């Protein structure tokens, strides 16, 4: 089904669970009709990864880098009870953690805000941007058991070849953990200039969160960093543009966050930025109300995700044969940044008003009273909801197709 | 002044605007009832720079020994820090070497006020949060790289044998490294107290984890926790309605922001730390919360302030510019660790006082008289005026006017 030819590839990867089953219908209904587009399919799927070794995942990573746009459904992430449940060879990692590892860059998050939904959160009145860290941390580390006693100790070993430097971290006398984890000054600094750089376009303060009074070293590397970078090179047009930069004790700033009205872009280091962005997507309504754009330092490459999880309970029931209802927005708009991000790079106002449009179209529709179960439980209580007030996933992509296809009939003559 | 103590509390005096509050508590809402036994130990910055930190470790063992101790906020160090207070070296937080050598978890809980409107449109009960006390982010080894070269981890055998070496990063150019720890002993201390805490709340418990990243680490946590609820406690919470879940810490936070509460939350010690703060100020106020680290045994009780020492408040009360500070959660403090106090003396008339307190400052609240933090839950951020609050003096010396009556009011 082709209408709007274009030329740069789109590098789709494909995911899990009750995203699957609405990453299909996206596809089908919203996409394909009117975009004449080529699809460098990738198939994360669970059972993919295990059958591929999660080369899969490489490949996928790398072949974003390359066409400079990715659109990435929820995939699940294994443990040991996932192991068992698709029979997997080993305990695959987090693809988004490998795939951010490769790609480097920012996650930025920020609620897609409904007029009709009401907020949880009385006091936000503005949109939050969260900047996300996507690399190293917690999220590309070395976790180890220990089983008896023993003593925890971390070497670097520098590449000259100068004596090994040791540190005592533990001495155990039963079972435990430990771990080690780390980040880069590259890496922090990337992070700094795409968090003041968003920032300052869209003329909002700027907050850092760290716990650099316990992680002396550690978090004080990303104080320093963004201290230091803020007075070299932002200082004077924040100032001349009426708005600032501080970092915030990450204690204080989830208690700003919650009280304030918004309307500032909040970097997180990577754990915080995925915690506080559904803290806050909740906050603003639902988890499938957020946008998720992994960005380049050069402004490049795109990887646009739902950042939500793929809705496990929801399909446990999908796979019943009972009904669901399943936001889609978040999925939807993985696509739209994706497809926007493809046109900007090839010169196609088509296509970026084509995107432009669907996401016009899906929040218009939600506005006009038409939406899933979890935003009529904003509207109505949580105990006061009934099969009227909401459309179930299918009906609600149906509704949301219906509308589309008028839209873009009667868009550009 | 006195008028009801055997048993000695231990108290940790702090930094800032807190250790002002601190004194005024002290002065006009506790001493003038109890004769009581204190064993003072100044965590403020400077006598703990003085004293090489060690009035720290001191009072960690003191509380142990009489069985409560009772503590204001203090400062850790940074840089900044550092400079200001002319410091030896960037001192390890207080509180993370009480914790350390006292072990346990830190149960927080926000303090109703019905007056004043929540933040959160869904919570209509309390949330408990559970914070494991001990190991993680807080008691870690954390290195500047330099240069170039490679992070390795070893594990040694106490059995002598070789080194266990995994290579964690090749390292090109600087950043930072660190390494952290958890024990299966404190794991474990940290679910029962939990399990036992929402078993006898009658209250759901959940943990949360990010096990599918940290798969070894947080999969410690979990299987623990499933391990010792199916041996131990899931019969039980089945017989009393309730039960215990691990979720992913994803949808742990937004189930909180969207759940109308009463349950027990188990937190890591960073997640418990965090969302402490967003729970204490989604309920109306970091000064609206309670924190009392207890001990396995439950023979040996630290409360605090949550909440720091309120910096942005002790410079406009060091110009001599009025202050609206809520004192409410370092007065829960001195409550409950004197409910404590009581419970290891058998004092029915000390449980009482400290639960009488509590009561007056609440309902003083409850009839309109509030710091300014509770008149910006009522009434906007931009529409609070001057008479809808009062100073951080004026204040407590309502609750002391209050206090007096009340008391004065009960037995007789
Ligand atoms: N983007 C990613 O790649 C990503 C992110 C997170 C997790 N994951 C992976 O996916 C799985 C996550 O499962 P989880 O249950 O922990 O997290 P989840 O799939 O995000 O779902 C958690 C809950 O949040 C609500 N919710 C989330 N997305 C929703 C949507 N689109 N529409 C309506 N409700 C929604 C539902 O609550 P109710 O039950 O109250 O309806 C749902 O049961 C794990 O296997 C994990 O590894 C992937
Ligand atoms: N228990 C502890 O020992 C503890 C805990 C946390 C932090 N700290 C330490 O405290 C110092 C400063 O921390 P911070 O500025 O991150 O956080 P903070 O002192 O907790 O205060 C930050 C902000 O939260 C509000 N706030 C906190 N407590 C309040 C109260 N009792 N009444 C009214 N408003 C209150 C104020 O908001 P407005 O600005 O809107 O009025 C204040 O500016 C640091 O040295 C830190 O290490 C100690
Ligand atoms: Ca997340
Ligand atoms: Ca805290």
């Amino acid at each position: 089904s082709q209408k709007i030819k274009v030329a740069g590839t789109v590098v789709e990867l494909d995911g899990d669970e009750m995203t699957r089953v609405i990453w299909k219908m996206i596809k089908e209904e919203l996409i394909f009709p009117f975009l004449d587009v080529p699809i460098e399919y990738y198939d994360l799927g669970m059972e993919n990864r295990d059958k591929t070794d999660d080369q899969v995942t490489v490949d996928a990573a790398h072949a974003i880098k390359k066409h400079g746009v990715g659109v990435k459904c929820a995939t699940i992430t294994p443990d040991e009870a996932r192991v068992r449940e698709f029979n997997l060879k080993q305990m695959w990692k987090s693809p988004n953690g490998t795939i951010r590892n490769i790609l480097g860059g920012t996650v930025f998050r920020e609620p897609i805000m409904c007029k009709n939904v009401p907020r949880l959160v009385t006091t936000w009145k503005h949109p939050i941007v969260i900047g996300r860290h996507a690399f190293g941390d917690q999220y590309r580390a070395t976790d180890l058991v220990v089983n008896g006693p023993g003593t925890f100790e971390i070497h670097f070993v520098p590449e000259s070849g100068g004596a090994a430097q040791v540190q005592k971290v533990f001495d155990f006398k039963s079972g435990g953990v430990l771990m080690g984890m780390y980040n880069t000054d590259e890496s922090i600094k990337d992070f700094a200039k795409s968090c003041f750089e968003y920032a300052l376009s869209k003329k909002w303060p700027l907050y850092l969160s760290t716990k650099n009074t316990i992680l002396k070293r550690y978090d004080g590397r990303f104080k320093d960093i963004f201290a230091e970078m803020y007075k070299a090179s932002y200082e004077a047009d924040y100032k001349k543009a009426g708005i600032w930069y501080e970092h915030r004790l990450i204690d204080d700033m989830v208690a700003y966050a919650m009280k304030s009205e918004g309307g500032y872009v909040w970097a997180c280091k990577n754990y915080d930025g995925d915690v506080q962005s559904d803290s806050v997507a909740q906050g603003f309504g639902s988890l499938g109300l957020m946008t998720s754009v992994l960005m380049s330092p050069d402004g490049r490459t795109v990887e646009a995700e739902a950042a939500h999880g793929t809705v496990t309970r929801h399909y446990r029931q999908h796979q019943k044969g009972e009904e669901t209802s399943t936001n889609p927005v978040a999925s939807i708009f993985a696509w739209t940044r994706g497809l926007m991000h493809r046109g900007k790079l090839d010169q196609n106002e088509k296509l970026v008003q084509f995107s432009m449009l669907l996401e016009k179209v899906v929040v218009s529709t939600i506005e006009a009273g038409f939406m899933t179960k979890d935003l009529a439980i904003c509207i109505k209580g949580m105990n006061h909801v009934t099969r009227s007030d909401y459309l179930n996933t299918q009906e609600f992509i149906h509704k949301l197709a219906d509308e589309m296809r008028k839209a873009y009939e009667r868009s550009k003559i």
